């Protein structure tokens, strides 16, 4: 178990000051905060926990207020006494998801420095795919110990308690164990993180410095016009009604716009061919093939998409606005992807359609406050630029070197014709090939995205590898070391472990071969992006210009910049991104500005 004996509950200044003194000479210490809510900007600190050594940890309750809650040190007094320590860059702290913690402190004008070790990130850099990187999963894996779960002390469902309603001693068992367990996890993982200079570098210079930048980006939030969102909502109801009428009008009677039920009984029953089309999907979409001549499938296609988008963003978004800030604060996840790229949720900015008009309207709702503008800094096909570098191809490298559209250069060489004459269908065939390589796409998969016959696709790829031989080598070389060492790495050292590389299973090992070729390019993009955020954020913190970094999505960073400052700030973001990262990959940053995210994008 864990009883009231394990950890102390600090209820008086004299004891806190005693701990503070010990904390000041500890080589590194684990620190934690407990709040009344998951919402960072509006949560109130209910208490703090520390651990100076395994088994030696304490819980400092400051704001429990249930009926008859014992006297506690006031939140204001505990913070003023703890502030010097917390803001000391020299006092090294350890924690699980320090991002959340740094933010809560910032609610009180305290700047958490010495953000040295985050056990979540230690775990993530050691092996991103080992499993879940949360403390409960970690403790069970490295310490064969099952931690006290939040549900165990608070409950479940709607009648779940908030931390401030939990008895002091129960609150302490949970809090103090978090502190203690975190320290123990660091003591086991930190040594391991040193057997390799690759992972080490990434964790030290990329992941750790990013913890406070993510916090600031999350807390800053993004201004969303709910009116716009609402109009778009009303209009999408009218358009969904019209499309339903247009579907009924093409044939007869009423029916749902669901395949393998109401569509097949119409579509093929009135000529076409039997099978359906899955919503597997991004490889064979029977519905959009007919769409070139057939009208009905076209309207069902465009219908579903609009219905998805409406409930996903148009209806969801306005409800995410925070009463306290009046802005939306998305959740970025640093230890979730296998390759190392930041993911996002509530909302998942990365699922907002790009090459589609309706997604563009979603983006128009992402607006700049009065006297400011949204500025978009993007890494133009950074992953393609990464592949050129990693494959040491003079062709590709030169295409970018002289500012040429790699898709048209590629086709100009693959199809053998002048660059100014390359057709849209050729540029489109080249691009399908270019992008297929990154994802390690099969010659048949390429045939499925391009709609050409098999072996016709195999013809194109053969021509590609002969004109760009350095790419075949890279591809093979990567599938080689991936089998040998069981992992692949990015330019900075980040690793992706491939456990099924020698699987003995067919498709499971194929997946591992695709991930192998892919990860090095994606992971490197991720590293480049993280390094850029740190760099730009460092300029922001030091120089304090009139700019806020508000989003990170795909290969772009989004800001709000003062309208009178646009030019000088844009020159700067441009230099920080294409120069203060990796000087080995030929990078290009496209900077745009507007009144909303769509205008700058
Ligand atoms: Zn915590
Ligand atoms: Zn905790
Ligand atoms: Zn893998």
């Amino acid at each position: 178990m864990i009883s009231y004996d394990n950890y102390v509950t600090i209820l008086d200044e004299e004891t806190l000051k005693a701990w503070i003194a010990k904390l000041e000479k500890a080589p590194v210490f684990a620190f934690d905060t407990e709040t009344d809510s998951l919402d960072n900007i509006s949560a109130n600190l209910v208490g703090l926990s520390f651990a100076i050594e395994p088994g030696v940890a304490a819980y400092i309750p400051v704001a429990h207020d249930y009926l008859d809650a014992p006297d506690q040190i006031s939140r204001e007094r505990a913070l003023e006494l703890l502030k010097p320590l917390l803001e000391d860059e020299k006092a090294l702290k350890v924690g699980q998801n320090l991002k959340y913690d740094r933010g809560i402190l910032a609610n009180y004008g305290i700047e958490l420095r010495g953000i040295a070790f985050d056990t979540m990130l230690e775990s993530y850099i050691l092996n991103s795919v080992a499993g879940r990187h949360d403390m409960d999963s970690l403790a069970e894996r490295w310490l064969k110990h099952k931690t006290i779960t939040f549900e165990e002390i608070a409950g479940k469902g709607k009648n779940q308690l908030t931390f401030n309603q939990i008895a002091l001693e129960e609150a302490g068992r949970y809090a103090a164990e978090d502190a203690d367990v975190t320290l123990q996890l660091h003591l086991k993982m930190w040594p391991d993180l040193q057997k390799h200079k690759g992972p080490l570098n990434v964790f030290e210079n990329i992941e750790m410095p990013l913890v406070p930048v993510l916090s600031r980006i999350e807390r800053n939030g993004v201004k969303i016009d709910p009116k716009v969102l609402h109009n778009h909502s009303e209009e999408l109801t009218l358009r969904l009604a019209e499309l339903e009428k247009k579907a009924h009008e093409i044939a007869g009677e009423e029916f749902n716009l669901s395949s393998t039920k109401q569509l097949q009984t119409i579509l093929f029953e009135k000529q076409g061919i039997k099978p359906l089309k899955k919503t597997p999907s991004t490889s064979e979409e029977v519905l959009e093939e007919l769409a070139l001549d057939y009208p009905l499938p076209k309207v069902i296609l465009e219908y579903r998409g609009l219905a998805k988008l409406k409930s996903t963003y148009t209806d969801k978004l306005p409800l995410m606005i925070n009463p306290k800030t009046g802005r939306v604060h998305t959740s970025y996840h640093q230890a979730v992807t296998a390759t190392g790229r930041l993911s996002s949720t509530d909302p998942n900015l990365q699922n907002i359609p790009v090459r589609n008009e309706e997604g563009r309207r979603i983006r128009q709702a992402f607006i700049a406050p009065e006297d400011y503008v949204i500025v978009s800094a993007d890494y133009s096909q950074i992953e393609l630029r990464i592949m050129a570098h990693l494959s040491r191809d003079k062709g590709l490298l030169t295409a970018f070197a002289e500012g040429k559209d790699i898709h048209r250069a590629t086709a100009a060489e693959v199809f053998g014709l002048p660059l100014e004459t390359v057709t849209s269908e050729q540029r489109r065939s080249a691009k399908a090939i270019n992008f297929g390589l990154i994802y390690g796409m099969s010659a048949f998969g390429l045939a499925r995205q391009l709609n050409i016959p098999r072996k016709e696709a195999q013809k194109y790829m053969d021509l590609y590898f002969e004109r760009y031989p350095g790419v075949l080598e890279y591809m093979e070389r990567t599938r080689a070391q991936a089998k040998e060492q069981g992992y692949v790495e990015t330019l900075d050292g980040r690793r992706l472990y491939l456990p099924d590389i020698k699987s003995s299973n067919g498709a499971r090992r194929a997946a591992a071969e695709r991930a192998a070729i892919n990860a090095p390019m994606q992971g490197t993009a991720a590293d480049i992006i993280k390094r850029a955020m740190i760099a730009v954020d460092a300029w922001l913190q030091a120089e304090q210009p009139r700019v806020r970094m508000i989003m990170q999505v795909h290969d772009e960073l989004v800001f709000e910049v003062h309208k009178d400052d646009v030019d000088a700030v844009a020159k700067q973001i441009h230099q920080l991104m294409e120069n203060c990262t990796r000087l080995d990959v030929p990078l290009l940053v496209e900077v745009g500005s507007g009144e909303n995210w769509d205008q700058a994008h």
